[PDB]
């Protein structure tokens, strides 16, 4: 998160680190035994941390567990990014309490102006690398279609959205991917992609979680 503030230890209970001996995407909790994130975070091996705050610590709260099986969308294409979304079923149930809890799907989509939470452990520097120790905090807005598809001419589908700052400055960044972008109450957006990171002009790219809640509900109840 580049602009972005501290967000203050387990204030944001459903967001998760994919773990391979290191953090290298975010993530959704949105029940006990389900994940949400990216397709292109995918990678075998992952153990999903709950609970975290600085993640180089054990400061407590965390829990660790293994990923049973990762389910990359069947339309993902790695190529436009078009349909970037994933879900990771846990090995085992997380215990819930307030310091770990689960994300609500939205029944609607959002609108252009509505303001968002975006939080993640990735870049803080728009021009080199310093990754934080604990969560890092960003308010955005969802930007209008028109506004997105004039920053990224032909590359946005229907399954995406912009949202942050026009100006640079504040934005999401690499590491953050994967992680949720949440508007009243609701995990309406996953961190996908971007031109850089608080660029001028290059808000960051979000996957549309309102077009696959019912996806996610078929592809849990069968699994
Ligand atoms: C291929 C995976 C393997 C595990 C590490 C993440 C990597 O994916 C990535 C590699 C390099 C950059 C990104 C990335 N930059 C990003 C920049 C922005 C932005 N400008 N708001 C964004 F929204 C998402 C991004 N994602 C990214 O998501
Ligand atoms: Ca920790
Ligand atoms: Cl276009």
């Amino acid at each position: 998160i580049v602009g972005g503030y501290t967000c203050g230890a387990n204030t944001v209970p459903y967001q998760v680190s994919l773990n391979s001996g290191y953090h290298f995407c975010g993530g959704s909790l949105i029940n006990s035994q389900w994940v949400v994130s990216a397709a292109h975070c995918y990678k075998s091996g992952i153990q999903v941390r709950l609970g975290e705050d600085n993640i180089n610590v054990v400061e407590g709260n965390e829990q660790f567990i293994s990923a049973s099986k990762s389910i990359v969308h069947p339309s993902y294409n790695s190529n436009t990014l078009n349909n970037d979304i994933m879900l990771i079923k846990l090995k085992s149930a997380a215990s819930l309490n307030s310091r770990v809890a689960s994300i609500s799907l939205p029944t609607s989509c959002a609108s252009a102006g509505t303001q968002c939470l975006i939080s993640g452990w990735g870049n803080t520097k728009s021009s080199g690398t310093s990754y934080p120790d604990v969560l890092k905090c960003l308010k955005a807005p969802i930007l209008s279609d028109s506004s997105c598809k004039s920053a990224y001419p032909g590359q946005i589908t229907s399954n995406m959205f912009c949202a942050g700052y026009l100006e640079g400055g504040k934005d999401s960044c690499q590491g953050d991917s994967g992680g949720p972008v949440v508007c009243s109450g609701k995990l309406q957006g996953i961190v996908s992609w971007g031109s850089g990171c608080a660029q001028k002009n290059k808000p960051g790219v979000y996957t549309k979680v309102c077009n696959y809640v019912s996806w996610i509900k078929q592809t849990i109840a069968s699994n």
